[PDB]
């Protein structure tokens, strides 16, 4: 599994068993272990290992994690020039997976390039 360390505050992306998404700084949290699975080159799904749920971005920018894999569950994974990764919705293509400084997720419609919120380092 991987954990996704967000540059914005040092929060790891967390997927709760019930589908809620947020961030936490605890490396020991069971709900931050993720499986990043390649769908094709540069395209991934993000599954919470504990939750058996896949990260999804909704049409209004909400993040949540669903039991089923749908078209809202795929993301462009890009290694940026600063060597952080970004995860951009394959369906809503201007919007990024992001965490705010409070550890709450950032609405997709409020994200974009240049923001710290969208930058993640995957780690083992
Ligand atoms: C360089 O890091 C970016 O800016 C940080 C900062 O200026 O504090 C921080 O931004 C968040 O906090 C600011 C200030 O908050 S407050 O007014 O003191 O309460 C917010 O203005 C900002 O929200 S907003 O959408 O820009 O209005 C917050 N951004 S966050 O994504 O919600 O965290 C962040 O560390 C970072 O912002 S980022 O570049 O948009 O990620």
């Amino acid at each position: 599994p991987k954990r996704l360390y967000c540059k914005n505050g040092g929060f790891f992306l967390r997927i709760h068993p019930d589908g809620r998404v947020d961030g936490v700084r605890e490396k020991s949290d069971p709900h931050i272990k993720l499986q990043l699975q390649a769908e094709e080159r540069g395209v991934v799904s993000i599954k919470g290992v504990s939750a058996n749920r896949y990260l999804a971005m909704k049409e209004d920018g909400r993040l949540l994690a669903s039991k089923s894999v749908t078209d809202e569950c795929f993301f462009f994974e890009r290694l940026e020039s600063n060597n952080y990764n970004t995860y951009r919705s394959r369906k809503y293509t201007s919007w990024y997976v992001a965490l705010k400084r409070t550890g709450q997720y950032k609405l997709g419609s409020k994200t974009g390039p240049g923001q710290k919120a969208i930058l993640f380092l995957p780690m083992s």
